[PDB]
């Protein structure tokens, strides 16, 4: 078996290489690297995703997100508050204030210190989940808005024609911002890009270990858990680093900077900040393997969770017992 401890693995593909992403995906998990949950992918130097960012400020970001967090440094859930409209100019320029900025720090293990230790005393302001792509049209390789679709991939592995579509998002971070622990609706892949600005660290339970992150998080939340089956569904829980160690929950962690893509596989839960201003744009997608992972993935029907018209379909047709009760939810 390939990557039995399930480390995280880098790759370099070259531009030859970087031409077929279906097939340098297959590469990557003959080599292991979906045991980690989260692989790293260092572009050819040869490759741009588009010729310079120097006319993003107009984008807007219609509703931020203030991210208040509660509890204790290494066990915090956040609430996100919704603020007022503001262009990316506005943001980048909120990002750098005094108030937002990142901090004096020695090297990345200095601010993952101050990150866990001083996260739930400020509120940073999130740009998330918008729907856009910065990838120029005529980049044909590992171009997020040119990927083939899940649907596509459903109607080739299982013969079925559903509804939907499929399409990326732009995240715009500053210090502190936050993605609390989740996996991707219905177990899917994501693969993200870090366009521009300051790094990305990233943690990642082994897939093969997620039930143990999930039967901490039950203790760690209790009410939570009460209140629904799948409530790291809702994206608010943070557990550190050093409460994982606590409790012996494997993981990995990993620091992403601009110009460089990340994977997450199938049911592997992440969780992670921002270390400055930055941009990201990401996606879900699909392979043969995701399949049973699909049919498998537990659901929010609590209805906090609240998602996309196109995961209807696939909870249709993956989950049709489940299907009923679930729409309940996001009814
Ligand atoms: O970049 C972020 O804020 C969150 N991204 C992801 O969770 C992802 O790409 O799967
Ligand atoms: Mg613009
Ligand atoms: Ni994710
Ligand atoms: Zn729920």
């Amino acid at each position: 078996a390939q990557n039995p401890n399930c480390n995280i693995m880098i790759f370099h593909p070259t531009k030859e290489e970087f031409n077929d992403f279906d097939k340098y995906i297959a590469y990557m998990e003959s080599q292991g690297a979906h045991r980690a949950g989260l692989a790293k992918i260092i572009p050819p130097k040869e490759w741009k995703a588009r010729e310079t960012y120097d006319n993003i400020s107009e984008i807007l970001i219609a509703t931020p997100l203030q991210q208040v967090a509660s509890g204790r440094a290494g066990v915090f859930t956040q609430y996100h508050k919704k603020k007022k409209a503001m262009t990316v100019g506005e943001y980048r320029h909120l990002a750098n204030s005094k108030k937002y900025q990142t901090p004096p720090h020695q090297n990345f293990e200095d601010l993952e210190r101050k990150y866990w230790k001083n996260r739930i005393y400020n509120s940073p302001i999130y740009g998330a989940d918008i729907s856009g792509s910065l990838f120029d049209e005529n980049t044909k390789q590992w171009n997020l808005g040119h990927l083939g679709t899940i649907q596509d991939l459903l109607e080739k592995e299982c013969g079925v024609v559903i509804e939907g579509v499929n399409t990326p998002y732009l995240y715009f971070g500053m210090w502190k911002t936050t993605f609390a622990w989740h996996t991707e609706d219905m177990d899917l892949y994501s693969i993200n890009y870090l366009h521009l600005g300051e790094p990305k660290t990233w943690y990642v339970v082994p897939p093969e270990h997620g039930q143990r992150l999930e039967r901490l998080a039950r203790e760690l939340f209790p009410g939570s858990s009460r209140g629904c089956g799948a409530f790291l569904r809702h994206k608010v829980a943070l557990i550190s680093p050093t409460v994982l160690k606590e409790n012996g929950i494997p993981f990995n962690r990993i620091t992403q900077e601009a110009g460089e893509f990340m994977v997450t596989f199938p049911y592997g839960y992440h969780a992670g900040f921002n270390h400055g201003f930055n941009c990201a744009e990401a996606i879900n997608f699909a392979t043969p393997r995701w399949i049973d992972y699909g049919k498998m993935a537990s659901q929010c029907s609590c209805g906090e969770a609240r998602v996309t018209f196109s995961m209807d379909a696939f909870v249709r047709i993956l989950q049709p017992e489940r299907y009923d009760l679930w729409k309940r939810g996001q009814d």
